[PDB]
Parts: structure tokens; C-alpha cells; sequence
């Protein structure tokens, strides 16, 4: 069962880039576990793929903490983050909920 | 249909869920402010839906510390995060590529 969000980010500079990113959803509802009751799914399932460049990769799954702008109006409402991964600055807008 | 990765994300506790989440890369082009100053008016543009529940979305946006580093179908490197947010703990695995 299926649900979405989108996500924007950009670095600047050299080469600077801009993406959207849909994030896919998918409730698994309760999928088999081992013993204890742990899952293990990064070696259970495939992942998608072919993948976006690496430094892409990286700077979207950063952790950056430090909300620093709102963008968009109403209901449609993004925290912007604003950080650096090895010299180079990047901006990545996150929907967030009410 | 581009380019992707996939994340994992789930809770512990009665009314656990476990959720799969792909995704989709779209590269834009060039960061949206360009030198003119006009707006590429595909940033914030026709986001996807439905959106997930706000708890779900908190949790796969809350700042969190690496635990430990996994592997990862493929050799396929993962950051993994042990954090509590609303009362509850989650478990999340982000794609971390070098």
C-alpha cells in the first residue's frame, strides 16, 4: 500500500545540480522476522536501482539538523536545511507535515 | 525511472509498522535561480501523493545519529539510525554510498 512525498534538492558552484526526489512509500504491513523479532531488510529485499550519482546520493542522505529558511504557502509548505559536504553547499527542501 | 535508491524505516512497539521507501531521482538540470534572476518553475511543481501519516514522515525525517554502518544486498553500504521520537522507537536505513 502505497503513499508519496516529493523532496527538491541543489548544490552550488562547479557542476552545481538540481534534483526532485519522490519518496515511495510502501507499508509492508508485517513482514517475517527471526527470532527476538528483528528484521533484517537491507539483506532480505532488493533494492532499486540503477542508482544516481554517489556524491548526490550522499549529500540528499546527509544528516543536517539546522532548519534554516520555510518555502511555498498553505498547505504545500517545505523546511529548507542548508549544509556543506566537502567543500561543496547544498540546499535541500523537505515537505513538512501540520 | 530514472535513477534510485531505497531506504528502510520501522517502529518497535505494539501497532509497529515496517515501511519500504524507493526513491526517484529526477536531475533538473541547472539549481533553479538562475543569473537573471528568473525561477525554474519546476522547483516545488506538482508534488506526489497521497502523502504518508505525520508520524511516519517525522520519523523518516528526524535528526538521528549513526549507530552503526551495514551492509547491504550487493555489498551495498547503509547507515543505520536507533532513535526515539513521539514516545516511540524507530529503526532507519539510508543509503550512504563511497
Amino acid at each position: 500500500t502505497e503513499a508519496c512525498v516529493t523532496s527538491w534538492l541543489w548544490s552550488e558552484g562547479e557542476g552545481a545540480v538540481f534534483y526532485r526526489v519522490d519518496l515511495h512509500f510502501t507499508n509492508l504491513g508485517t513482514p517475517p522476522l527471526d527470532e527476538d523479532g528483528r528484521w533484517d531488510p537491507a539483506l532480505m529485499y532488493n533494492p532499486c536501482g540503477p542508482e544516481p550519482p554517489a556524491h548526490v546520493v550522499r549529500a540528499y542522505n546527509q544528516p543536517a539538523g539546522d532548519v534554516r529558511g520555510v518555502w511555498g504557502k498553505g498547505e504545500r509548505t517545505y523546511a529548507e536545511q542548508d549544509f556543506r559536504v566537502g567543500g561543496t553547499r547544498w540546499h535541500r527542501l523537505l515537505r513538512m507535515p501540520v
